[PDB]
């Protein structure tokens, strides 16, 4: 059954966090790493909820295009002149952190969709048509259906061989058993079992998740929905493909370090291979995006990206597909996150003017998803067939 | 008032039917006609309707294109990899008739609509700014609005000059009379009395139309749908016009003959003139479309249209159209069928990848019709004065 | 397949009606007969149908009750005083017929529902509980279901013994057959196939109906929709009753006669044993609804039916149910009526004040209906078991 | 986070259960226990799948009322005569199980509503208007409001007092915590924090819950959906009432043993506090209502309730409420059960002809609920102040 923490283990772990900030309540040292950039937002987040749909950490977009400039991303609902503002509503455009570590503030228009289709050889080969199941093929529960994310395989235990893709995909928490079927379940048209889902992530606190206080908020949650089906005995295990069609083979996780420069994640390119939009182009515009419910909770999500060539990036149902950095220098492109599934997990974005306002999709940190479920990414064939091997005699 | 048959004469053509199909129940002859494989189908058609939306008979359809190889149709609703169905469901790709008569079978992804608007000068025209009235004019029902199918008259008796169009454009048999009217009806708009119905087909039994037992069920039936509409007596014969606007002069109706080989009637070019579409092209994909219903009773349409160019072959309000095939080697061209109007009389096929699922069109077989109706067409301007000639001295 | 009157036997038919009325265009005598009421309804016809929702011919309603006062009830959307009338709008409280023939005029509050529930041990039992199948049993096509009129025999030819139901109920032109089950059909639950409709009739102009002119417009047409369903030769004919199960045994039909006086017909108590209602009891209020659409075509459905104790008479799928004079001197209930079905065959009606609008019914004469679908109506279960030993080696 | 059990531990009790119907597969001694019922029902569950809405076990029902009979009862869409029942489709009125035992088997018109008002001086007091927080009393979280079951308190651990309600009431799976409010959360109306769920089942198996095989269905599990909610530490434990108001005081739960005579559950008057309907009497109808779904995995929900009276027994919002057994022979009454919330929790159920369907509720086995969670409910005041004294030194 269920688990939740109870009054105590929170209170203590809400007074870690309040003293975390309470202690610590331009001439100094840019912010130049996402740690500083996030440092800045907790420490400023009261004044950047006033009259704020959200908040990111990125690069600023001056005239529609990143500028290399370390800032932190207000996002509102309309963005006018200052002149027709509020001198109380109208944001700074310098904040400093402790330390003296400072970052720009950039003001997007920004919004939501809510709760959450084109045709290729590529597309139709991952709804079914295709001999091999691999990263980007379809997977569909009994109402739910998404993208297979990437072959994985259980760290400690038993070993299991399976896959990884969207909590939302794959699992309902009002059923019994989150069965997962690739074309489609048994009841909407033809399908093989490939397993159910053994476990998966809804919630993680910010401290668990990034190691830092992402934010003053002591209910701080991530939005990291990852959900593992481990293949089933029956199942045809040498149907399995660790080949990403539409890029390739890949290497292995590239975890998203919070101490790296900017440039290692923000406004690289990524590339994407989903059921709904086949293989797609992107840029990561923004890291850890932190919403706000209404209800006084903040929460986060990973990777903001926006589709390249003013194309959308995900269409709904690309949910559980790996945003991968495409070939930086020739080396193996390497898988950094997967898309999330749920409410508000798209939306649109003004970039530009002369054209309308962009999509936006979010994501999920693959490394920090994998190292919560314990899971290891199975790059090569070769690997694929011995870690299924290593899972025959280790039973 | 209306009758049905009764539950004599129902049985013994039920035992004739059945009698046929005891008696009867690669290395031999390959089918090439459609006689052959509408014959493969009812012998097989307790396998086939296993897992199918449909069945029809034509070309098979390898990587979207015909590939001229005698085949019967098998429509699914969608197609997957054999790797992914279970050994039952998965098709033979051959199939055995009575005397070594085989053939192949092609799976196909296939939808219905339902329950059933461009711009041009001719489709103006005919939709009222014309001078004459003929083939793919508009015609109005006091609810119901469709197209104009030829002008045809009466072989026996008073032998009156009219129009054939769809019996779901022209008929509604809620009402007392069926009166029709060219642009609109008097409460919808400006018109003209062009008549009222006098005879109209419903459904004609597979062993009266064809002339063979097309399916093992007792209920089978084909959805021959047309309605014969005699010019008014001060309607104004002389702007009645035999001309097919978009395509000219046409010929006789060239009958389609179960004994004939199928590059006679599959995949030969047609052409349409209808309203809200204007003219079209389009490509005979199969023959005789097997529905099955949830009620347990066959229905049978004659002819499969997909439109060419990968643009749509018909509308909503197409219905009572021409099927005319194009000009096969200079000569008149000759109409084969008219649209077929009513619930699922259009719907959404697969042929190729790369791109959505193309649209196909449901036609009635012309011949036929015109047999069980006893009409002639008129395809000559003098040949029209003649018959009004004819019928005017005839009374 | 379909036929309809043409041209001619049509002008022919017109013209009769026109000479009829054209030759023939307070002290006299009073009209007492229905053939007065309706033949001064027809030569009044033209300021009747100025600012009225419909007509009819019945006993003058004062102050909410029937007053046996021959009258033409004319129907207002909304009767107001006539001091908030225009002079021209104001409606004649005499009129004059041919020959100084003359009767009142009653303006009635009228409305329509347009296109067509409670819980008893009879309801239950007529719904599928029942060992006996019945007048008042439930009655099922394919899509939809109403109740079982009365168990008829036809008169000529092979003698069937089947039953009558409402046209609307059992017979949807858009199918091949028409077959009924009893408590639902095999796709919407538990059932046995009653037999399927063999005639039916939908539309019978006034001339042949009632023998005279009902109106001066040619096309008067009746809304006769009755079907005769043969009982099969599979069905089990030993669960047939005659007895109409909440009023007993019945007797033959009593074909309204338009030379009686009103009284025999207008305001005498009916009862009606249907589905989802029950037994129900009414008066005859009304005779020869006149209804005029919008298209030009006058419309006549024969007996209107208020329910008495200011209760409904029916609800939506008593459709096809006998209208049944109740027990004048003691003698057998004799049917009058069949519940037509289809669009506004219900609607509301204003008598009293101090309470609601009442509910309407219309009805088709069975006797006529009868006399066009030539069925004699089994009133005994000895003649019952009579007539299909007649049937038996009559084949 | 979430985990479920893998294949293996799966299979292991997958033929657990296949081994005790293998090896086992009137003159004999009549079912008077639940488990004797349960397996006869489990024993012949492929007969009685084939056409009913579900099956549960009971006395049978004949009239409309408790016929003190041992049956397993078999819900049907719709009940009709046998007459007209396909011979197949007819159900056996005696089955046999193994060793001999057998029972009558009841077939009952069944009905579901889907997925989930009254105003009296009790119905205000629970929603708001009272000084005190007991059974009965709202509960709300931030977007589903439902009853608090009872006052219940941790058997192991920290011993938390607090309250147990509906899993699908306080627990939504899609958001971090699970905060409770009593009146309305903070964003509906007044009110204040409860506490949070620490603890809730979903599904438990049929052998655990029962500890017998309920069915031969090897995905079988019982609807059992109870979340516990501990009071916080800022949280007023002064204003917490163990007096069900209604009904007074209460003894502990009487568990329902499948050994004991079917009168000591089925047919025993019930009494229930909720907050939309207040209080309400009703009697167990049937026990262990056994759902098949249409994906191939059997749900179980423990108690039915039809009101008395013919007035129902909850409505919308007053799931999570206490099922109690009313005074016997006056004693104190004990609680059986907590109204289920959740798609299809009610219903729609046909007794007695003459009046309208009743409306029946089901229910969650309180004793096992609390066996499987751990919890024991507080029934004395006196007894809510030691479990808190012995909740504050134990940390
Ligand atoms: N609370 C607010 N709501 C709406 N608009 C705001 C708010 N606060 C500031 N703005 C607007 O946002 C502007 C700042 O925009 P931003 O920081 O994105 O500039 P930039 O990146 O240098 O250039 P550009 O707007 O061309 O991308 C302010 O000048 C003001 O017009
Ligand atoms: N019942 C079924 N439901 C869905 N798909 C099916 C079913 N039976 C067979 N199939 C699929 O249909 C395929 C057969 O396709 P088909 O006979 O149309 O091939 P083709 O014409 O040679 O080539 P192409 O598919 O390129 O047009 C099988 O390999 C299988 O994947
Ligand atoms: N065209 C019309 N539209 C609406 N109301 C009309 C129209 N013509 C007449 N009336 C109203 O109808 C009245 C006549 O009503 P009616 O003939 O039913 O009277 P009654 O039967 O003697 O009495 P009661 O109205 O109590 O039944 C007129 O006085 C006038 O107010
Ligand atoms: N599959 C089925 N679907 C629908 N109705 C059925 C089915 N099988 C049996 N029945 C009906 O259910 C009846 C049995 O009812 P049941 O066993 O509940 O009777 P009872 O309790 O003795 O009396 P009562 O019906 O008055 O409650 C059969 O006679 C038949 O009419
Ligand atoms: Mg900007
Ligand atoms: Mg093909
Ligand atoms: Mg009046
Ligand atoms: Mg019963």
């Amino acid at each position: 059954y269920f688990l939740w923490p109870t009054s105590n283990l929170q209170h203590c772990a809400a007074e870690g966090r309040a003293n975390y900030f309470g202690n610590l309540q331009p001439k100094g040292q840019q912010a130049n790493s996402l740690l500083d950039l996030m440092t800045i937002r907790a420490f400023h987040s009261k004044i950047l909820r006033r009259f704020s749909l959200g908040t990111a950490v990125g690069f600023r977009i001056r005239k529609g295009d990143l500028t290399d400039i370390p800032a932190i991303l207000v996002f509102v609902a309309r963005k006018v002149h200052k002149k027709w503002l509020n001198p109380a509503q109208c944001l700074p455009a310098i904040l400093e952190g402790p330390g003296g570590v400072w970052c720009d503030v950039d003001v997007v228009e920004f919004s939501y969709y809510g709760a959450p289709q084109m045709f290729s050889e590529l597309v139709d080969k991952l709804c079914g048509s295709d001999e091999c199941i691999g990263s980007g093929s379809q997977v569909a529960s009994h109402e739910t259906f998404g993208t297979l994310g990437a072959i994985v395989k259980r760290r400690t235990g038993n070993k299991q061989v399976g896959f990884l893709t969207n909590r939302h995909v794959a699992v309902d928490l009002d059923y019994p058993n989150q069965k997962m079927f690739h074309p489609l379940p048994p009841n909407l048209g033809p399908g093989v079992y490939l397993g159910a889902v053994e476990r998966a992530t809804s919630f993680i606190t910010d401290d668990v998740w990034y190691g830092i206080y992402a934010g003053t908020n002591p209910e701080t949650f991530v939005r990291a929905d990852g959900a593992f089906i481990p293949f089933a005995d029956d199942f045809d295990i040498s149907t399995v493909t660790t080949v990403v069609r539409g890029v390739g083979d890949i290497g292995d996780v590239k975890v998203i370090d919070l101490q790296c420069p900017l440039n290692s994640l923000i406004g690289r390119q990524v590339c994407k291979v989903g059921r709904s939009s086949g293989h797609t182009t992107g840029t990561v515009m923004a890291y850890a995006l932190e919403y706000n419910d209404e209800k006084g909770i903040c929460f986060f999500t990973d990777i903001l990206v926006v589709g390249e060539n003013r194309q959308t990036f995900d269409l709904e149902g690309d949910s559980g597909s790996l945003i991968i950095l495409t070939s930086q220098d020739g080396e193996k492109p390497r898988p950094i996150g997967i898309i999330w599934g749920g409410t508000a997990n798209r939306g649109r974005l003004k970039l530009t003017s002369d054209h309308g306002p962009e999509n936006w999709t979010s994501g999920v940190d693959l490394g920090r998803l994998l190292d919560r479920l314990e899971l290891d990414i199975i790059i090569t064939n070769e690997s694929l067939q011995d870690a299924v091997q290593q899972q025959r005699f280790a039973l």
